[PDB]
């Protein structure tokens, strides 16, 4: 079934009676990656918490290795869903078959990365990090969803509380991983996190919007505004109020069934987001402006004290990334390092956004493999 | 079964009794794109002709539309296989399941492109253009294999000899498409070609090798060397003779089972191919030097008179292409135009290699759709 027509994606009336990370129900998942590793896969419906601190149900996908490594180890993989529609969700995208509207996102690196993890006997989880509202780039939603998805896996597989946890994500998936890292200490302190490897980090929603708007990848700017609006009802109300006729069409379109990563990129090249409104001060009015100061990891922009995770991290970026700005990510790392972070920082001089994904894969994985053994290299931060 | 263990991929002893394009045998093919489109697909084993003008068997995949357009129309789609190992072949990669080692080459753009064709009621064919020796970048082999694949489809579906034919391919696929075009008038004169759309064309083997070597994508230079040597026994003898111990390991490796596009790219970044050889002057030693003059489309470098196809063409290239050099493709276009070609030339100043594939897709498909209707625009050549 399409997720829009599936009760497994709905929040039951009694959602408040389940704790964060708790499994409401589970079902067998017929996935490509599980079928190709000859492994049992499952969908978990689990309780989590949304941006306004309200209970909601969410879906994650989990793969159980046939020969679990001992002691138990967990691997959390974040997809670059990059879209604001529910049938683009990773869960649905992982299910057997070509014919998923956001298939592109679960079909290139995911099979290698998840296969890699499974071969070494790790438990794997990939959460629907955007949640039931498909709130692309809403960091508090993404962070909590992912940390609760890891909780749901531990619960389901009856794994020790201190089971070592590692993360991988690129671009959209790096925003997601970065926010799980950001919130881990305060929201899920029981997670024993031994490392997170992530690249092409969109550190600042505002900076990434300005870097993308009017460019070839302007679609993702549109999707990001769509996504924030879905996490923040006051922002939805404000944004809807400014949309002109063209803007109303675009925001329906970008939220429509099957409108996923390929549609996003190929429908909106060189679009100017401001042409969808009569409000060239869009980003500079309430509630948008203060929302953006919450939705950044850059302390010099933020309205809160940005957390500084101390566990090993491996972060990489293309110097000439044409999609997600290098400088915001470099600024984040420098800031984090000045406050005692452990960041193994890799600047790829020879790559742009898409090839940085390709060239950071093996370095990221090799490092995470070391981290799981307590062998992450002690290197100067940044 | 793996193509290496499948007799469908072997040449029978009586191959010489079959005509070029004659179907030797056919079988139902359970393909992703067949299933998503709810369409019948088959593998055809057919006779074609190799670089040494000897008969051999090859494989192509065909998709039969549910509601055929009248009069019959054929779409030939060329994959960027980009590897020198039989189990990287398009046919195998098109089959259901993700555990095909070169799966990445048939699950991004292929479903979009082939789907488009089938919805128009077009008969679709994708040949294993590298042939049974996996001779990546051998233009004569690729061209003849493609033109015979189209003959095989005509014969199998019993289509009029003058059914209009269109082509699409990018990068490695554009090399294959370009060489199909190059050889059409002399090799398959009966084909009624209404259009060819191809971008990121490697016009010269020599120039592309020089562009790739020692860089991030040096892997393609190594596979190119492997490929030419697989098409030309005298090149194979020469190269094997020059390989040091490192080189021998590399050429076994680049030809080994499962060593496909991902392994090529990630295994060899920044390799200098000369480190594998005792011959700083390789490109200028025979038989390599003369081979390279046969294996170019650029008349200024070629030792034969390069054909100038007259039918409508749509060619695009990234101005900033970091993989396949713009200048050689632009020179090809300028030369062809001065000799009467019809090339709709499209330069993307905002893109590199990969983003040119993405953003040229819809323009190329839109154009091909006009071409099938006799509506391709009259534009100044080049």
């Amino acid at each position: 079934a399409d997720p829009n027509d599936d009760l497994f994606y709905t929040t039951p009336d009694n959602i408040n009676t389940y704790a964060n990370g708790q499994v409401i129900q589970s079902r067998k998942a017929d996935t490509d990656i599980g079928n190709s590793n000859k492994v049992e896969a499952f969908q978990l419906q689990y309780r989590t918490t949304n941006t306004q601190k309200e209970a909601q149900a969410n879906v994650a996908t989990v793969w159980i290795p046939n020969k679990p490594a001992s002691p138990p180890k967990i691997f959390s993989y974040q997809v670059y869903q990059d879209s604001t529609q529910l049938n683009c969700a990773p869960s649905y995208s992982f299910l057997k078959g070509l014919d998923k509207p956001n298939k592109a996102t679960t079909i290139l690196e995911a099979p290698i990365i998840i296969g890699w993890a499974l071969q070494q006997g790790f438990y794997v989880v990939s959460s629907d990090h955007e949640g039931p509202r498909s709130s692309f780039i809403a960091g508090y939603e993404e962070g909590m969803a992912i940390l609760d998805g890891i909780r749901a896996l531990k619960n389901y597989a009856k794994l020790p509380t201190d089971s070592a946890i590692g993360f991988y994500g690129y671009s959209g998936g790096a925003h997601a991983t970065g926010w799980a890292a950001n919130l881990a200490g305060s929201y899920a302190p029981e997670h024993n996190i031994i490392g997170a490897a992530y690249g092409g980090l969109p550190a600042s929603a505002r900076d990434t919007f300005n870097f993308l708007n009017k460019g070839a990848f302007a679609g993702f700017a549109i999707a990001g505004v769509s996504g924030l609006a879905l996490a923040y009802p006051d922002v939805e109300t404000y944004i809807q109020s400014r949309l002109n006729a063209k803007g109303e069409k675009v925001f329906k379109q970008v939220r429509s069934r099957g409108f996923c990563i390929g549609q996003v990129v190929l429908t909106y090249p060189f679009v100017d987001a401001y042409s969808l409104i009569n409000d060239t001060n869009l980003l500079n009015e309430e509630p948008v402006a203060s929302t953006l100061k919450s939705e950044t990891l850059v302390q010099a922009e933020a309205s809160y004290t940005v957390p500084v995770p101390k566990f090993p991290r491996f972060i990489w970026h293309a110097l000439l990334d044409e999609i997600v700005p290098f400088h915001s990510a470099a600024t984040y790392v420098k800031e984090q390092c000045s406050k005692g972070a452990d960041i193994n920082w890799n600047v790829y001089s020879f790559a742009e956004h898409i090839s940085a994904e390709l060239f950071g894969l093996l370095p990221g994985l090799d490092w995470l493999n070391k981290a799981y053994k307590g062998q992450a290299p002690k290197v100067p931060c940044g």
